[PDB]
This record gives C-alpha cells, sequence and structure tokens, in this order.
C-alpha cells in the first residue's frame, strides 16, 4: 500500500511552480530546482503554485499527501510525532495527527483514509485571476524533519494530485520536503554536494 508518485501532467497540463526566494538566512521557505526539494520552517507559510495549460472543470479539487522518500519506509504512514500531535497548535480545522495543513482557506478538507490510513488535505481548485498565471496555495508543515518519534530525520515527499469532483485522477506532481530551522542554510549546504 503505497500511493503512486508518478508525475502526470494530464489533460490540463498540470505543473507545480515555486517562488524563487534564494538562500539568505532570513528566508522562511526556499525551493531547490536542482534537488526538486522544498526547504521550509515549522508551521510557517509554504507557497506552492498550481500551473495549468487549460482550466479544469467546475468542482475540481487538489490534494496533498506526504510519503517517506526511502523505499524501506514507504509503507509507513507519515504523521506528526506524539509531542506535536498533543501540542496546542490547532487551527480548529486540521486533525492533530496531520503533518500537512492548508493556511487561509476555510473550504479545506482533511481525510484519514479508512483503508490505507493515509492522511491528506484537499481543497477546491480555483482558477487564477484573469490577470494571473497560477493559483497559489499556502501549506504549513506541522513537524520538523528532525522530530523524535515522528519523521525521525527521514526525508519525505509531498504528492499533489489534481482530481475531479468524483475523485478521479486528473494530474500528479511531487517534491521532496525538509522542514528545518534554517531553510536557506540547509538548501545551500545540500546543493554544495552537486
Ligand atoms: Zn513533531
Amino acid at each position: 500500500s503505497v500511493p503512486s508518485q508518478k508525475t502526470y501532467q494530464g489533460s490540463y497540463g498540470f505543473r507545480l511552480g515555486f517562488l524563487h526566494s534564494g538562500t539568505a538566512k532570513s528566508v522562511t521557505c526556499t525551493y531547490s530546482p536542482a534537488l526538486n526539494k522544498m526547504f521550509c520552517q515549522l508551521a510557517k507559510t509554504c507557497p506552492v503554485q498550481l500551473w495549468v495549460d487549460s482550466t479544469p472543470p467546475p468542482g475540481t479539487r487538489f490534494r496533498a499527501m506526504a510519503i517517506y522518500k526511502q523505499s524501506q519506509h514507504m509503507t509507513e504512514v507519515v504523521r506528526r510525532c506524539p509531542h506535536h500531535e498533543r501540542c496546542s497548535d490547532s487551527d480548529g480545522l486540521a486533525p492533530p495527527q496531520h503533518l500537512i495543513r492548508v493556511e487561509g482557506n476555510l473550504r479545506v478538507e482533511y481525510l484519514d483514509d479508512r483503508n490505507t490510513f493515509r492522511h491528506s488535505v484537499v481543497v477546491p481548485y480555483e482558477p487564477p485571476e484573469v490577470g494571473s498565471d497560477c493559483t497559489t496555495i499556502h501549506y504549513n508543515y506541522m513537524c520538523n524533519s528532525s522530530c523524535m518519534g515522528g519523521m525521525n530525520r527521514r526525508p519525505i515527499l509531498t504528492i499533489i494530485t489534481l482530481e475531479d469532483s468524483s475523485g478521479n485522477l486528473l494530474g500528479r506532481n511531487s517534491f521532496e520536503v525538509r522542514v528545518c530551522a534554517c531553510p536557506g542554510r540547509d538548501r545551500r549546504t545540500e546543493e554544495e554536494n552537486l
């Protein structure tokens, strides 16, 4: 039981885009093109852009789900550590076990899969303003990569699926995530190896 991570642009040319924030110490979120990897801080805004070549149907939704990047951990459900699950950081919408939240959207929906037990967060797709190129969603990651009892220093991927009103697959993309105290420093360091 592991969700597919195969990239699939689909009929609407579904792609992800990210801000070009750089690696100065003050950045709270930064994306590495070379590593296809997002470096972000705990509970801080994480902008992800949805790009499409054609506007998807009314009722289209997009879903985010985390899985472990390493094959020997892939079947394990990614969830918050007991400490953070018990933290008083609720937004009144997200379940306490869920790693990924959506910020600033009251139509957000959260799922515990009854069969796979996977967590995911789903949101109604809205097309960009006519003068805009893409739709920006603000995610929050509610555990650090280094959380004891949670991700436990294990790398994760976030999978974003585009789906129709019936939940049929329309598109898929993914990116690796590290949730850390110093995204800029950590990105610059990880790219040093290239
Ligand atoms: Zn944690």
